[PDB]
Parts: C-alpha cells; sequence; structure tokens
C-alpha cells in the first residue's frame, strides 16, 4: 500500500517521497504514465508497470510485510501478489535512489505537464 | 480537475494551493489518506473521502466548469458527477479557509510516512 511505499521511497532515497516523487515528471505521481523525463521519472514507470502485472490485490490499499534489517528492503513473504506488490515498491525505492544523483527538481509540478505516451508496459 | 481545485483553493485560501496544501499533513496532496493530524488535513480528509463517492468523472482529469460569483464557489455542469466533483472541491477550499487558523506550516511537507492508519471513509 501508499503506506508501505512511500516508507520505502523514504528509507531508500531520504527524500520526502511525496515532495519528491507525489508529482515528478511523466510517471512519479498518481497521474498515470508518460514517456520518462529522466532516469528518475522511468524508475517510476517501471514501477507503474510493475504494478500492472498484480493479480488481484490493490497496489495503493493492501498492506504488506517487509523488513529493513540491515537498511535493505525485504520482502516477507505474505503471499505471492502482496510479495509481487512489495517488490515492485521496493525496486521503485531503491531505483529512485540509485538516480539520485540526475534527480531534477525541474520536473516537479503541481499540475500534469508535458507528457507523450508511455511506450506502454 | 486539480486546476479548478487549486484555483478554488487559492480564490478561498488565498493562499498558493501547491505550496500550502499540495503536501500538507496525512492527507492534503499526494500517497492517500491517513490520520488527520489536524483540522486543515482534516478536509482534506474529507475530500479524499467525497473524492471515493463520484462515479463516472476523475477528480484528477476532468475539468468541470464553476464560477466564482459574489466571491462564492458555484459549481456549474449539469453533469451529476462533475457537480459532485466540483462540490467536492468547493467544500475542501471552504474547510482548508476556515481552518486556516490553525493551519500549521510544520506540516506543509510532513513526511506522509509519520502518518498513522487512516479510518476509512
Amino acid at each position: 500500500s501508499l503506506f508501505e511505499l512511500g516508507k520505502m521511497i523514504l528509507q531508500e532515497t531520504g527524500k520526502n517521497p511525496a515532495k519528491s516523487y507525489g508529482a515528478y515528471g511523466c510517471n512519479c505521481g498518481v497521474l498515470g504514465r508518460g514517456k520518462p523525463k529522466d532516469a528518475t521519472d522511468r524508475c517510476c514507470y517501471v514501477h507503474k508497470c510493475c504494478y500492472k502485472k498484480l493479480t488481484g490485490c490493490n497496489p495503493k490499499k493492501d498492506r504488506y510485510s517487509y523488513s529493513w534489517k540491515d537498511k535493505t528492503i525485504v520482502c516477507g513473504e505474505n503471499n505471492p501478489c502482496l510479495k509481487e506488490l512489495c517488490e515492485c515498491d521496493k525496486a521503485v525505492a531503491i531505483c529512485l535512489r540509485e538516480n539520485l544523483g540526475t534527480y531534477n527538481k525541474k520536473y516537479r509540478y503541481h499540475l500534469k505537464p508535458f507528457c507523450k505516451k508511455a511506450d506502454d508496459c
């Protein structure tokens, strides 16, 4: 769920998830997908795509377990869907952290900016 | 859409909507709901619950018509959902204005991962 995702993003990136990624580029945020603007945006693209293969569970609402031991996200067993959901979130948190170096505040927005259609999942 | 909502917030509160309410507390802006931190936050919680009742229109993208008449938000469309969305937005803008007395700038950019689970709507 959004709670685990936001926490993972904070844990990995150290950034306020909403502030830095709630409205960034064409894919980080709640306005679907689009042609990624940069590495960070591409992370959110993969993430959104990852959510699509999920079967039955609700990425936004379903809570799942994961440990942060040794400052590494380990998705707990949970169940197939929740596990996969967890990995989707873990992946995006790690990716965002990995791309902090090219994170560009210019891609933040309040209102959706110009996006081309994500080539799709 | 976020456009009308933001204009309403600016009209009612006189504050830049993104800055003051784009990521306020646990419910204003991204990452869904959480237990309201204060009255301003609760307005956003109510707002998100209001959105949950919309049938057939998209609060994020659907534009709608409203008028600001005598400094009063007046929703326009005959379209049932769009009218309801407009009313959801009007209500939050009004509510945010009403609670500007306790608006806590520290909650502006509140780290949403600190939020406690929200009761459902």
